[PDB]
């Protein structure tokens, strides 16, 4: 097991836009590999997700992983995902606004977001997933996909 | 093995200066599975030499594996090193002139001028330092290959 690098705001790392996982990388060692050291990152870091470009891999895979912890004490509960290649369909037009931290500015903020989103997605697998959060989820889906995009939170204020 | 997709010129990630490897990810798994994927894509695109932002992982892993091919049929042959953290502690005044290609420029080669030896410090992917003398096109190879881990390309280093 591994404990990645974390790269911080001001790095230019974190304002590309990530190159999508090719069909080559989909049920490989690599990939679940990549896939579990950021979730063992993630983990040590009491992230509620995270994105391959905040470790320095400059590909489209996040983690969404809301659990009860000492950075979010009130978060809910639910199994983590790893989402390869996710694409944010729908955003519904109804806001909500809640408080966001990032590992990538260890600084945190009140932040506008959809209630509810609707992502495709692949898995590590290769299976083809369409699937709708709510809530704190998808805040979490949609600062994540943000960071695939090269977009921080911070941005997202005012 | 894997086969991963290539950057290209004007592709952002390889503008910038990729990140030093840490201590918890030296004999780890999973950088030896990056390695893997690199050499792997490597051996499949006839590189011989390989950097890890050319397929958009901003850390600091070379692979120099000189060796005949379609893209280079007089290359010399020698052994794959893969390099981690490698750092250039001498450049000869010597130069030469050379034709470079690049995973990352399609269609075009150029002349550029490299120096003829350099001494790399780097370390295993278990962790262990090596120092180690290069000349020639071997030489020229590491140069290109700290070049991607620095954000330029052959093509900035023409006349
Ligand atoms: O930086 C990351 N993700 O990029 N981690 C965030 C995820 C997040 C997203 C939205 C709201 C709250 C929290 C974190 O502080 O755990
Ligand atoms: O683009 C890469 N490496 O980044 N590979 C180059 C390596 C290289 C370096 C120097 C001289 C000739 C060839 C290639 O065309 O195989
Ligand atoms: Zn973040
Ligand atoms: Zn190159």
């Amino acid at each position: 097991s591994v404990v990645l690098p974390v790269a911080k705001r001001g790095e230019d790392i974190l304002k590309l836009i990530a190159a999508p996982v090719s069909a080559n990388e989909l049920n490989s060692n690599w990939l679940y590999q990549l896939a579990d050291a950021m979730h063992a990152t993630m983990l040590e870091r009491n992230g509620v997700g995270i994105a391959a470009p905040q470790v320095y891999i400059s590909k489209r895979v996040i983690i969404v992983a809301s659990r009860p912890n000492p950075r979010y004490p009130d978060a809910p509960e639910m199994n983590a995902v790893v989402m390869v290649n996710p694409e944010i369909l729908e955003f519904s037009s109804e806001m909500c606004l809640g408080e966001e931290g990032c590992l990538s500015v260890p600084e945190r903020g009140q932040v506008e977001r959809a209630e509810m989103v609707k992502v495709k997605y692949l898995t590590l697998q290769g299976e083809m997933v369409e699937t709708v959060f709510q809530g704190f989820p998808a805040r979490i889906v949609q600062h994540e996909v943000d960071h695939l995009n090269g977009i921080l939170f911070v941005e997202r204020i005012s």
